[PDB]
């Protein structure tokens, strides 16, 4: 029944996988059928989008546009449809990540450098990752995701988070140092690209509409498991939380109509950015200039470091997402999972999209806004495809429905961002330990370790786990940060040969813990 | 020991309650060395001064500087000492209030009509309020505070509290209507007086600078009975909740050195605002034509409404803070104190300087300031005179400590309004049923009143206290606003003969009770 076993023969786990919840498929249907549902849609809609958005715009000024918000928005869709009626975990977002950004802009770069065309090299980088992980799911390498303990998932899991939150910080930042608050403004100043020069009252506008978001989000979150209103209303309005925080919040400032506020900003149609660059087939051998046969071959070595970066990614979010205190019943496979993101994202890149990885906040986020409440226990998981499905399809038809986008302000999604980012922590027992230490020791939730380590080992075992976050921030805020992945394998070590010498198994058994 | 009572002798009740008090006067001194006594020093000198700013400010501009800032903060700062130094129970807050304010309007438009002086018809005023206040302590008439019920009670202590907040929102309002937000804004433009045009990133930073005093007060409040630091920190900060929330707030302004917001404004000196139209001591015959002699004695008419006004104001306001549930062992005598505020108001309009009343919020923020939380139940409550003394000194040198208040914006002191306006609401049953109405029955908080009354006739009796709240703010609306003490005492006879005939009386007493 446990999902992670060699089976000793090829593609067994795949198999395994598919057996397991493909008899689930009609009730992947089925259950979708509740008004959570369809505000979980809504909510992971723009969860889902303004990311694509956003790093679609980044890797459109780093990459001149080879590769912009289009390439983006299509492939999170196709490969968005694809997985929620084909994976094992639909719960899963598969989306553009940080990681994967940062190794588009060193592959840019080394193909700059070196003089070779970018977009045909990532066709290369796709096609080792097609056979890489037809290489992995054939001996079922996702049994050392086994090894990956909560110690680790954990450190991933609060890093991603804080992540999320600083960067949604530094946009607010970024719009009070683009719209400082002056004595005077000049008013003859161009927005048609964007506001040449500062404009008043749009940076305080900005952060209005982001801590009214996040304000009304959470305060309908303490609503949803308060004791006002009846028990139907009570959900119903609980669930729609976010939906409702951000309709209310856009409404706002569609009213307030002379200041400006940045907004989102989608393409006109479905057309690659760059149209003079490449068309939408790429070709293997080369666009104007004929394509070396060094690269197509060396082209393994990125393809490596790509496959451990959607892996490490992909397979970390799976166990988060599919931890035994969640009450997920319909089953998860790290394989058929696994084989699908990538193979899908090595299919992508034929075509110049983006391949993708399952991304950890996006994937919490959604299975968080499934997840009901009973009573405060975890009654049940809305488990099913209807949900990851429709996101995918309306992040498909975004640049469509531009004229309902264009009302929305940025400052609201980012207060829906930081809502994601505090709600990623809550079922991460570092994130509880790291408010342990602040609180009295008498003041304890009297949990199984707590009752067992003694104090000051519990918060050393907590310090030791900060020393790794704080190693990790430094080697992101670095240059190599696509080093950052194997340094989060060395989490793994550490809790397997390092902390059994200063702690005792006893302990390590009780802090560490696959259920609790 | 029930200090409302007929003694059957001239001044009973005045010397009864200077013999209950006074030998606890060793105590008064004492009980003050705390640091959450100065934490209330700190937090009720700027919710005792800024009101005095405001009303004074209005009373300028509705009397052509008769009487201005400078008399009412001389005023409060008096009177405020000798209250603390003579008076039954110093907690009570003696200042100025709105129900005040609109009898000196409709005094001084009274006096402009006829062609009478404003402020020696006050001197009169003054001259029938000492009579009457010495002729009702005379004969003990502070037993008709018995009537008063927490029927009564607690929809004047609700409806004070509406209008704290619904006046603080109303200047929020202000700023925006004053300073909008355009698209465009004329920067020559003077700033001498006050901004004669709008002003940009102003009425959103005074948003934003009230919304954040307000959050960090009642985020500071939930600290405080959190169980995170040590206790003894946990408190100190949880103590200095409001002096921390502005402390912050106003050096976050400090900062945002570009834009402008608008400050605590004091006169110059210690000098009345108009000198050509009156000095300092007022003739009771006249200043310039000689006062009448018809109006000196018709001076008991308007001095009969102001007495009703200071009664009911002061000693309503006596009882929520005397209450038996709050934990005040020290004494409250009703005829010391009405005998002393309405008696210095009398000597306080020789000077031209405005009587007072106790105010409400002013008298309970103060109470809730110096009361301390066991375990949540009332451990007990530091009552002391060190609090009044010093607050009533500080407003009187707030003349000089101009450079400090200068620095303090109002928007911040708007967000301590809001937050004195929502924690008053916090011992009074009506707005605890106001909630009750929303929440399902099985979700009740098991008070006595909830088990014994059904829950249809609870909400048949709270629905009529909304009747009467809704009449009671119609009566303030309309220009009949002097009419509003006498429409709250036929809420007295609604829950002894109104009540009882629809009512039962097993229902009656739960609901309203004078202990719980
Ligand atoms: C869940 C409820 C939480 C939200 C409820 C709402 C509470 C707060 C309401 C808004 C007030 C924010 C307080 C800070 C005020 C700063 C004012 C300002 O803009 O100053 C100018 C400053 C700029 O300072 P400056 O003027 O020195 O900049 C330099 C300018 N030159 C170069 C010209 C010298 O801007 C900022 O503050 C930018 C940084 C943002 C910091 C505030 C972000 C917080 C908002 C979201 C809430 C998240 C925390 C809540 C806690 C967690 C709860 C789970
Ligand atoms: C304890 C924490 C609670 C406090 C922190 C939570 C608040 C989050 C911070 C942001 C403020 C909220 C967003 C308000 C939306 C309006 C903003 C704006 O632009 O206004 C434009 C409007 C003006 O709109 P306008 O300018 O478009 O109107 C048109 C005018 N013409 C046509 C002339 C151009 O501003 C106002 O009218 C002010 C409204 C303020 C209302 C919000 C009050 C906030 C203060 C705290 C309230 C406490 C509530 C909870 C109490 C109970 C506590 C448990
Ligand atoms: O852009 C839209 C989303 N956001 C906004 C969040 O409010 C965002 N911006 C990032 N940017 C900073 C740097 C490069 C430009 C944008 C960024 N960078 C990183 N990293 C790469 C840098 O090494 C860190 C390693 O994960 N990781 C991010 N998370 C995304 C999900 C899974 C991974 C963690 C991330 N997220
Ligand atoms: O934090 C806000 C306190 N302020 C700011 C001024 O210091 C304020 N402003 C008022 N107004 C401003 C705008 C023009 C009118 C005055 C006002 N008006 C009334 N009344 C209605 C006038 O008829 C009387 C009703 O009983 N009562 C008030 N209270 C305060 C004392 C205890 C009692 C209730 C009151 N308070
Ligand atoms: C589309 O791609 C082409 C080819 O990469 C870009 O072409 C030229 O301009 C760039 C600067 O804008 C230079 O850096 C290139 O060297 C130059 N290349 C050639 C062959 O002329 C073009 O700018 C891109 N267009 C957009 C809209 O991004
Ligand atoms: C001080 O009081 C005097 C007397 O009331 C005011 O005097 C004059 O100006 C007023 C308008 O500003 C008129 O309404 C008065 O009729 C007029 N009276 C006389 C006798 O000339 C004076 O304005 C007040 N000054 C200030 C600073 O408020
Ligand atoms: C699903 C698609 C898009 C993924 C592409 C990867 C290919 C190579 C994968 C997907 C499904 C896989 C098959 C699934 C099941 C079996 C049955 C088993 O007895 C032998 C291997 C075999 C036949 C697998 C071979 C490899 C396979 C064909
Ligand atoms: C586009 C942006 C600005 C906001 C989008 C939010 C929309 C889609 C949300 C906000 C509030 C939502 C409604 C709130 C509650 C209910 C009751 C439920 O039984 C059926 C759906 C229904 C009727 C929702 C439909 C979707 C809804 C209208
Ligand atoms: C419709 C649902 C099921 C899927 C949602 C995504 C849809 C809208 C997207 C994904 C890929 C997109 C296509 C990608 C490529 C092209 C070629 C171009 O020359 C015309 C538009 C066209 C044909 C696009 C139309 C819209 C499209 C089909
Ligand atoms: C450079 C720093 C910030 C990175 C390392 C994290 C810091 C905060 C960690 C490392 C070791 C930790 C300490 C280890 C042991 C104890 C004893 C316990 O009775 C109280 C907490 C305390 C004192 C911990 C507090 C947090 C701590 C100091
Ligand atoms: C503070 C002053 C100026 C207020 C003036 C009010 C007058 C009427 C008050 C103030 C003090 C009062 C006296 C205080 C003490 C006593 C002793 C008692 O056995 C008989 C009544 C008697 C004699 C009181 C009578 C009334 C009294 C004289
Ligand atoms: C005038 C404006 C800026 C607000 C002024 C508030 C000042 C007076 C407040 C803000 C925070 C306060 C401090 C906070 C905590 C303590 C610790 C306590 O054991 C003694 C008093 C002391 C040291 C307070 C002194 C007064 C203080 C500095
Ligand atoms: C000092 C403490 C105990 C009391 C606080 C209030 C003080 C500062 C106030 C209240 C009344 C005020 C006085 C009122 C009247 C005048 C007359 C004027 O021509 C000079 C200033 C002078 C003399 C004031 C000085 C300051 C004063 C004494
Ligand atoms: C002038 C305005 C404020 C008047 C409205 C006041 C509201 C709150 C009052 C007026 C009439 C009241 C209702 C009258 C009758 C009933 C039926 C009873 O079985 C439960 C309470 C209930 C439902 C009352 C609830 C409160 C109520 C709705």
């Amino acid at each position: 029944d446990d999902p992670l076993q060699q089976t000793g023969q090829l593609f067994g786990g795949l198999v395994r996988d598919i057996r397991r919840r493909y008899p689930y498929y009609l009730s992947d249907i089925t259950d979708a059928f509740s008004p959570q549902v369809l505000a979980a849609v809504i909510f992971i809609y723009f969860a889902a989008l303004s990311p694509a958005i956003t790093f679609g715009g980044l890797l459109g000024e780093k990459t001149r546009n080879q590769m912009g918000v289009s390439e983006l928005l299509i492939s999170t869709a196709v490969q968005g449809i694809l997985f929620a009626l084909l994976g094992a975990q639909p719960l899963l977002v598969v989306g553009f990540s940080g990681p994967l950004l940062v190794f588009e802009e060193a592959f840019f770069s080394f193909c700059e450098t070196n003089g070779l065309e970018y977009i045909v090299g990532r066709v290369w980088i796709g096609f080792w990752l097609i056979l890489l992980v037809v290489l992995v799911v054939a001996f079922e390498g996702s049994f050392l995701v086994r090894f990956i303990s909560r110690y680790t998932q954990e450190i991933f899991s609060f890093l991603i988070s804080l992540i999320f939150i600083y960067e949604t910080f530094s946009k607010l930042i970024k719009i009070f140092q683009d719209h400082p608050l002056q004595k005077t403004y000049n008013y003859n100043v161009l927005m048609v690209p964007k506001p040449q020069g500062p404009l008043p009252n749009t940076a305080l506008l900005s952060l209005v509409l982001m801590a009214g978001t996040f304000f009304f989000a959470m305060m309908l979150r303490k609503f949803k498991n308060s004791s006002y209103f009846p028990g139907k209303l009570r959900r119903v309005i609980g669930d729609f939380g976010v939906p409702i925080s951000i309709l209310i919040m856009v409404l706002v400032d569609f009213f307030i109509q002379d200041t400006y506020t940045q907004k989102l900003s989608v393409p006109d149609g479905f057309k690659v950015s760059n149209s003079s660059a490449r068309g939408w087939v790429i070709h293997p051998l080369g666009l104007r200039s004929e394509f070396p046969i060094w690269m197509m071959f060396a082209s393994a070595l990125p393809a490596l470091l790509v496959f451990i970066l959607i892996f490490l990614e992909s397979q970390i979010t799976t166990l988060i997402v599919s931890k035994p205190e969640r009450k997920m019943v319909k089953g998860s496979g790290f394989h058929l999972d696994l084989l699908l993101v990538v193979g899908m994202g090595g299919v992508a890149a034929l075509f110049g999209m983006p391949w993708l990885s399952a991304t950890t906040v996006r994937s919490v986020t959604h299975a968080n806004a499934l997840t009901v409440m009973g009573k405060a226990q975890i009654q049940e998981v809305k488990e099913q495809r209807i949900s990851g499905l429709l996101v995918a399809v309306l992040v498909g038809l975004s640049i469509l429905m531009e004229p309902i986008l264009s009302r929305i302000p940025l400052a609201v999604l980012f207060g829906i961002f930081l809502y994601m980012g505090v709600t990623s922590l809550s079922g991460i027992q570092l994130f509880d330990r790291i408010l342990l230490l602040f609180k009295p020791p008498k003041y304890h939730p009297d949990v199984p370790y707590v009752k067992r380590v003694k104090t000051w080992r519990m918060h050393l075992f907590t310090g030791i786990q900060i020393i790794c976050l704080a190693v990790l921030w430094v080697v992101k805020s670095t240059p190599a940060s696509l080093a950052l992945p194997f340094v989060l394998i060395l989490t793994v070590p550490l809790r397997r040969v390092l902390l059994p010498l200063i702690f005792r198994n006893v302990e390590l058994q009780c802090l560490d813990a696959d259920d609790a």
